[PDB]
């Protein structure tokens, strides 16, 4: 059970939070979407677009109690907004081990920040293929590389990648105004576990919408 | 706490639940809404329209368990629909005993039905007022006639009626093809007696909407 506090209206649908709000055309900025969750620890809750590219896809974590934000790029002034929370897994297994990669989380935490393995100057519009030297070695769970908030913000998008074979790997693009460095070790994106996967991300485009089919272990939405 | 199994989208809106359907102009007939609810004992559900002339309003009481339905006279295509959780209040003081005019209830049930005090013969188009020997003595809560959802279907249509003050009172309008004749003792409408004010009901419109202003109390909405 997820607590929801609303401030706005909000549409439950097929087991997901949907909110329709017109941001201006600009970007990259915050779109309040009138809500706050409080997710049971080892849930955490993707955000992104219903039917339309213009938006990160973001992660609300357990432990997040401020209001629920979507981050969009520069696009067309009207948006719907998708939230589905995510069952977490516990970890997987990886021929390295494991936190000598990513970085340590908290259980309240939704994903393990990923450090930048060699420094990246991104000139605007430039887009890099980040490369990490860990391999996995089944395939008991997913696992997605995110973006992370502060990056998303700036308009420096990790396009959302799965990771079930081969090194973990992620494109990376500045949509910025000016060009972006990346130092060697700095958090760069994120790394999700999850119990069930996330058929639609691909790894192949900065604004993966999230699809409008219902989900298959969905979880009760207590509105207070 | 209320229980929504919903099998459509539902929107939760400053405490109410707020769906969008397509129905045909023909009246009168029932209207899915897509959920069912487990209201609490002491809990009824207010059915009625938002922002449109063409819904009556209806009452599901703690023990309905089927689709939550919605029944509209003729009128507009389309439609918005809002239900209103209502905290029962037990009684309310009369000036003669409560049981010599209202029919008692089950807990599980909302409304204490109101028998026809006289016969009516409803020519089509024709309303009366109906007018019980009863006096209130306090406001300690609100009181209100509804129809009931039998003679909602048929066109026979109850005005939503407040009484605060005089004699319980309230309208009736067959807006069917044919006339009409209700019997010496027939259930006609239905008293309900609530905590909080309805603060828009008058007793001088057969299809009041409920509008948009959030509620007092909002109630607790879970989503299974
Ligand atoms: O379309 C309809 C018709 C009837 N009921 C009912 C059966 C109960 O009579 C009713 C609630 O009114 P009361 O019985 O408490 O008065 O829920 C509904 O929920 N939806
Ligand atoms: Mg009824």
């Amino acid at each position: 059970t997820i607590l929801v506090c609303a401030s706005e209206p909000v549409t439950v649908d097929g087991g997901r939070l949907l909110v329709c709000r017109s941001p201006g055309p600009e970007g990259f900025y915050k779109v309040p979407l009138g809500l706050k969750v409080a997710l049971p620890t080892g849930y955490a809750m993707l955000v992104a677009q219903r039917g339309g590219g213009r938006t990160t896809n973001g992660i609300v974590d357990a432990g997040f109690r401020g209001e629920v934000q979507a981050i969009v790029a520069p696009g067309r002034p009207r948006a719907q907004f998708y939230c589905t929370p995510l069952r977490l897994a516990p970890g997987i297994a990886t021929d390295v081990p494991f936190f000598e990669v990513f970085a340590p989380k908290r259980d309240e935490d939704a994903g393990y920040d990923i450090p930048c393995p060699r420094e990246l100057v991104l000139p605007p519009g430039g887009a890099e293929t980040v490369t990490l030297p860990v391999h996995r070695t089944d395939g008991r769970h997913w696992a997605y590389v995110f973006g992370r908030s502060s990056l998303n913000l700036r308009g420096i998008v990790v396009f959302p990648t799965p990771w079930e074979s081969g090194p973990c790997r992620f494109r990376i693009q500045n949509r910025g105004a000016h060009p972006v460095t990346l130092e060697s070790g700095q958090r760069v994106a994120q790394l999700v576990l999850t119990r069930e996967p996330l058929g639609w991300i691909t790894g192949r485009s900065p604004f993966p919408a999230t699809p409008r089919a219902p989900m298959q272990h969905r979880p009760a939405w207590l509105f207070a």
